[PDB]
């Protein structure tokens, strides 16, 4: 689709099984994930932002899907407000930015 | 044009008569800049990103320079790590996500 930004840009996605829905971030170098039990092998890593710095699990390889798009990457898992998808899985699912 | 998103979708914006640059963040509801002067009213207010809330300078109707394209909105001032075009701007530019 064509996205507008008038409102947040916000899609279901699937991942451990779970639907979610999470926001479309191109600002995002990485896809973060509210606190959820997924299993695998993670590392520990720390993310900053607007607010500072949050430690967050990081799970690589993982398949999610995003309307449709069936991608496997980088899920990093930890106490963001907001389900982020990031660039690493938005090049996957061929986004761009446009005008 | 259209920007892929392989790496940061950074561009040169001007405001209050100087040059910056700054990330183009479709995650972001609210332009905000790192600290700077800026003329004009403003009033404080807090926004909130991961990591928690940080205080901010809020300035409305200030012209900001994008890419070429000269837009008028709200713009914040605040110890963020990177400067950030919000939606709010990005909007009066004609930005979309597409995929
Ligand atoms: C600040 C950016 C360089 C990076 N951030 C992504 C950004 O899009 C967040 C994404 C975001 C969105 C909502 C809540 C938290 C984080 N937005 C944000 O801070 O926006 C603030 C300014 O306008 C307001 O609207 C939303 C929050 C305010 S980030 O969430 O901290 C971030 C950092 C690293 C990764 N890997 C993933 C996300």
């Amino acid at each position: 689709p064509q996205i507008t930004l008038w409102k947040r840009p916000l899609v279901t996605i699937r991942i451990g099984g779970q639907l979610k829905e999470a926001l479309l971030d191109t600002g995002a170098d990485d896809t973060v994930l509210e606190e959820m039990n997924l299993p695998g092998k993670w590392k520990p890593k720390m993310i900053g932002g607007v607010g500072g710095f949050i430690k967050v699990r990081q799970y690589d390889q993982i398949p999610v899907e995003i309307c449709g798009h069936k991608v496997i990457g980088t899920v990093l898992v930890g106490p963001t407000p907001v389900n982020i998808i990031g660039r690493n899985l938005l090049t996957q699912i061929g986004c761009t930015l446009n005008f």
